[PDB]
């Protein structure tokens, strides 16, 4: 909600300096980091501005908002630069007021770091089901793989036995994880979660979501620029 | 300072529960993940107690601490178990009153953990580095991706012309790098700084800091911990 609008490439005006009261997103519509920091902007009620990057041809400039042309990366008013999809969330929740999405309590606001960490082979496990699919590979061992992953947050919740990964209602950790489990579907590996019975009532919880809701993207739009992205179409990045 | 004890291992009586009033760290004496946590332990004067871990041969009770049986991890009065040095580093922060190590600015902040992400390359290639050099390898290209790396620790510590990762005086990101530069001379790749003159003043700036000074390892015993260990000798876990 927010993000439609056409990536800048190679050649393309650089945006203006951020209006005071006013914090920017390097985006792209179908980044999961990107995502997840889209999805703290919104549930944070922050007013902000989208700019989405063309990822296979980078403008110049972009290289002066981070040294790889990586995304998200927060711009400020103040000429501030944040990223890493994480630290980019964490600062946007300390810094901004009304509702908190980290605890206050310091023990369980470390908890939902340490399910971050458990999370983390979950990213790169997706994309390596995706590409395997892909290319009409007998991924039988990437999903098992990502079954177990899976099974070990399954035993989380169902351990807590709360509907989100923070406790009774939504919160930080849930944001951040999000994205990738909105994809599974359009990456064929929904299955990877059939033994799953607490992580499919969180994916459920979590499309009630104000927040999730608003940003859902579009299952069709997304199965079109899989086709071009793995024809390296250059349309995939626009 | 105070982790000068055996360390526990396979058969090992568990410690008592964590009194009221002291939170305890479980590590291991020439752990530099463990070293990180002890560092802000005493940086922020917090009554602690230092359990040894023999990492060679685990005590089986040690498994309710970690699953995998890893160190650094922290043990409350409240039987609560946090761990990631980074986690731990941050929630010890957090918790406990007196000298603030992390930034109060939200931005600030951020910056020191987009610097410690900057860093993350370090601990894996100082110990390929170590281990090239203990079985007589040329090990002319770890030294040279290590260089690269500091490199761009250099150019940070210079555009911000400041002696310390965080400004004019130690904060919590200092700490955080500390214990992989101390090792340096011991490891053999103190040469490796001889390009990076900011990062040289800085490690003997380190050096001078009450809590640093403190715990510097004891460089004889170190150099005997590691011909044991990489005899794969048991008294080097002791
Ligand atoms: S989704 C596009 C890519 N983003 C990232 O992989 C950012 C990951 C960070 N670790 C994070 O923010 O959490 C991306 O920037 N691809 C462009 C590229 O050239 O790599
Ligand atoms: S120094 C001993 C090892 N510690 C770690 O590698 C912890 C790293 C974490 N990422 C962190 O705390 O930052 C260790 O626990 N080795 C024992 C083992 O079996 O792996």
């Amino acid at each position: 909600s927010g993000d439609a609008t056409r990536t800048l490439g190679k050649g393309s005006q650089p945006p203006g300096p951020v209006p005071e009261g006013l914090i920017r997103i390097y985006s792209m519509r179908f980044c999961p980091y990107s995502h997840r920091t889209r999805l703290v902007l919104k549930a944070k009620d922050i007013r902000h501005e989208v700019v989405n990057i063309n990822l296979r041809n980078k403008p110049e400039w972009y290289y002066t908002k981070h040294p790889f042309g990586h995304i998200p990366v927060l711009e400020t008013s103040q000429s501030q630069l944040i990223y890493e999809s994480v630290i980019a969330c964490e600062y946007l929740d300390d810094a901004y007021p009304g509702r908190k999405l980290f605890p206050y309590d310091p023990y369980e606001r470390a908890r939902q770091k340490m399910l971050l960490e458990l999370f983390s082979k979950v990213p790169h496990l997706t994309k390596e089901c995706l590409v395997a699919l892909r290319s009409g590979r007998e991924s039988t061992n990437l999903k098992a793989a990502l079954r177990q992953e899976f099974s070990n947050l399954e035993e989380i919740l169902e351990y807590q036995n709360t509907t989100f990964f923070g406790g009774t209602s939504i919160s930080m950790i849930d944001y951040l994880l999000w994205p990738w489990f909105e994809r599974l579907d359009v990456y064929g590996i929904l299955d990877c979660v059939s033994h799953t019975p607490a992580l499919r009532l969180w994916i459920s919880a979590m499309k009630w979501d104000p927040t999730v809701s608003a940003l859902l993207m579009d299952k069709s739009i997304f199965q079109g620029f899989l086709n071009l992205y793995f024809q390296n179409n250059p349309n995939a990045f626009d």
